[PDB]
């Protein structure tokens, strides 16, 4: 399938999976991190992008120690719905054990570190 493909890809960059009834525990062990929210990448080409970009962007913010958790499908929903993020992908981020917002859509890498910056300062 092409999120199977994707869920490979992403595992591959060592990044834990997380379900919805996980995250408060996960969350609680990574005060700086970020969840990654997904949809189906046939519906959506662009879900595929999204985890690439995120990738880099968390480099850019070294005064953190980032830790990257990923959500299938159906957790995504889940974890969204909680969150009210209904616009996939998604990114939530927390800071010091901290929700700071979610990054939707898909701008520049120039309109996305921006975008970051608003979120954790």
């Amino acid at each position: 399938t092409p999120f199977d493909a994707l869920w490979q890809r992403m595992l591959a960059r060592g990044w834990t999976p997380v379900s919805e009834s996980r995250l408060d525990d996960w969350l609680t062990q990574a005060p700086d991190g970020v969840v990654l929210l997904s949809s189906d990448p046939k519906r959506t080409p662009e879900v595929s992008d999204n985890p690439v970009m995120i990738g880099e962007l968390l480099h850019e913010f070294p005064d953190y120690t980032w830790q990257v958790a990923i959500a299938d499908l159906e957790q995504s929903e889940a974890i969204g719905d909680r969150f009210g993020a209904f616009r996939f992908p998604a990114t939530l981020v927390f800071t010091g054990g901290n929700y700071r917002g979610v990054l939707n859509g898909i701008h520049p890498w120039a309109e996305l570190i921006n975008l970051m910056r608003g979120l954790v300062e």
